[PDB]
């Protein structure tokens, strides 16, 4: 990664064994879910693309998945490198030039270029642009394999709302379908296998009221949904 | 390791338990496979050639690779001393001496002599170009030892994708990695003992088939690998 | 099509017979859309389907696997 | 065809009863296989689109190859169609006109037309071009209808090894595979399936092993009379 | 082949079809043997690499030979690389490109140039180079592919001074036998199994006899195959 004293980049820093430690950790027990994008973010502050490098190689696990990150990578690159006319690595005195595709995923250029481009003023943030490709992968990914499916999930009497809602955000959430189908299928998949004392005091609310008196509703019948970590 | 905040400040400080904990914990649980190489990269950046010296002897699991390792480096180390034989004429008054493929391996070279070719006008990079031979000779090792054969490694009759493609990308990064095998494979060889549900498809597609389109694919199947685990 | 006659027999002898006959040309490109399909046998005329509406010659040339006899099953020198 | 000449800069003479005989011998003797292709360029040098037409049209042995063969010239000028886009409205008299697609191939264009664009001044080499299509077509139809590619020609079990080099070697030439490609499959696959004696002497030798000590190796396994020693 | 000389301008005219014809025929009738050279030569004075590849890429028969020999052309051609690389190859307006290993082989030529270095001043003589690696490279494969060796010319059980003074000298064409070791096999091995009568004589006779003298002498008194009495 690049730091300087202040809150600028000047000078190259090495990358933290911790860093790898933590980074291999979230990969390889939680495979990819949503949050694995911000704790990705959050680890690749300031970091290279030869940073970015080193956390890809570094992950063993998923090797048909970091695959088709590295093709969507390669074409998202390429779609750059057509869109935007640069010429090559030669370059007049006093100019730092300008990245290619390839440059920016550290292909044809190594870690020197990559500082002279984040470091200049007005700076070429090629770190940057590298993790919004891979993030744009990832979300590929994500959404091949995160699905559980919403539809085929039902809610028993056992599970009024307090105990169903926990169960089934975790399962909407993981459902990558437009926010548009998501607010038709919080009034309905809510309230479809719902108990009609229960379905009707939830349908009156619906989710343009408080979620907290939809949870308290259904006092004296059903599964808890208070209790978190315990059964 | 050399230490260094500010250029023309070149120190050495003493190994670190966390980065000698996790070279030993990734030397012992993940042995000769692929992403032990960048891990080691990453580091080894700081390193001295007794540090590398001291990470390869402080290893006691899989002696024959060792010295198989210590074997090949000793063979490159032999091609930089038959490049250089010294100095042209005598060596200057109190100058630092040209380095021979030996001192370059630090086995006759002091810790004060080795970090004098990292200070030296121009540099000359000791521990960059050891690990450059180590990094050479590993990846002779890791292919060797190697629990696959890229030729043998397929989509069998079971398959949906998913359990092949990963042992046949782990296996790829082992090999050379090449574009022309890679391409030849996926559009013959990989489909030629397949399922035949994912043969029919990637028939149906032809050269519109490719690793995204088929891996969001073979969904009724229900073979090996169908599981997409998430926490 | 014959019983177990290969596709590449069939479109053979096929085109030898149009190519001598004479037609008009837009004739002639309708029976290359869809008579000579039509007139297939149905297990490789199904494969035709499946492989696609408008396919390109040299992968129907190369189709309708296991549907002839023997001598076109598993090509080698 | 047309030809170089002293008394005037070009000669323009008909097709020739012995060329165009020479032509329907090899493809009825020797059929389309890669013998023919080189030997199309040197009979048809400085030929006309009519002499084309007129070497293409006269075959009738291979008629589904003919009809295939016709298929990607009518890609190829459909193609140069495509990205040639001509200029509109009446012919002026001075000019000779831009070819389109159809005009390469003879359809559009009578004899004298064809001669004036490949004797200009300069000139546009439209039989040259038309050859090249030929050729190109004749690749894609010897794919087809040679047996198979490389990867299926398996040494038998008791086989002298003096027939499948021949055998190999034969499917090589009609193959476009890379170096790579050929010494991994005579490392790999030349051994995996083979006559017993053959693959422990080529295995012990190496793939270090140079074609004459290839050539020489299973020696007198073919040798003159009956030979059955070794079962 | 370059055509025209001493006549006021050279041109270039293609392979002759009787000149294709006969190396069809000989090829198909005795395939690459010692008598073929001289007629190859014949037919190979003021070729081009172009029309000497077109020869060799149009026999589709003896391919592991041809393989052979295009290897040792390969071979040939790489040391004529090192014997004469080119400084005067690529450059910004154009120019004549002094030939290198590959141009005579015609791996990295075509006719146009190849013309063009057959009709500059001083004239450059491709043709005739690449046919004497062609020859050099055919004498190779005649040593390998012949099946006789200067040890099975020992003489048949009871033979005339005839057949076997046939196969001999036929043998030792192929070879570059020492002709002192001729002497010692012609008045021992050659003359080894003949009746006594005739075997004494003819060793008596020996090297200071003409082939004349010794197949005149022996009258009625040769073997079966030939016993010499008749008018």
């Amino acid at each position: 990664p690049i730091v300087q004293n202040l809150q600028g980049q000047m000078v190259h820093q090495a990358i933290s064994p911790r860093t790898l430690n933590a980074w291999v950790k979230v990969v390889e027990e939680k495979a990819f879910s949503p949050e694995v994008i911000p704790m990705f973010s959050a680890l690749s502050e300031g970091a290279t693309p030869q940073d970015l490098n080193t956390m890809l190689n570094t992950v063993g696990g998923h090797q048909a998945a970091m695959q088709m990150l590295k093709e969507t990578i390669n074409e998202e690159a390429a779609e750059w490198d057509r869109l935007h006319p640069v010429h090559a690595g030669p370059i007049e005195p006093g100019q730092m030039r300008e990245p290619r595709g390839s440059d920016i995923a550290g292909t044809t250029s190594t870690l020197q270029e990559q500082i002279g481009w984040m470091t200049h003023n007005p700076p070429i943030p090629v770190g940057e642009i590298y993790k919004r490709w891979i993030i744009l992968g990832l979300n590929k990914i994500v959404r091949m394999y995160s699905p559980t499916s919403i539809l085929d999930i039902r809610q028993g009497p056992k599970e009024p709302f307090r105990d169903y809602v926990d169960r089934f955000y975790k399962t909407l959430r993981a459902e990558q379908a437009s926010q548009e189908v998501k607010n038709w299928m919080t009034e309905t998949l809510l309230v479809q296998n719902a108990n009609p004392d229960c379905k009707t005091i939830l349908k009156a609310l619906g989710p343009a009221a408080t979620l907290e008196e939809m949870m308290t509703a259904c006092q004296g019948v059903g599964g808890p949904g208070h209790k978190a970590r315990v059964l």
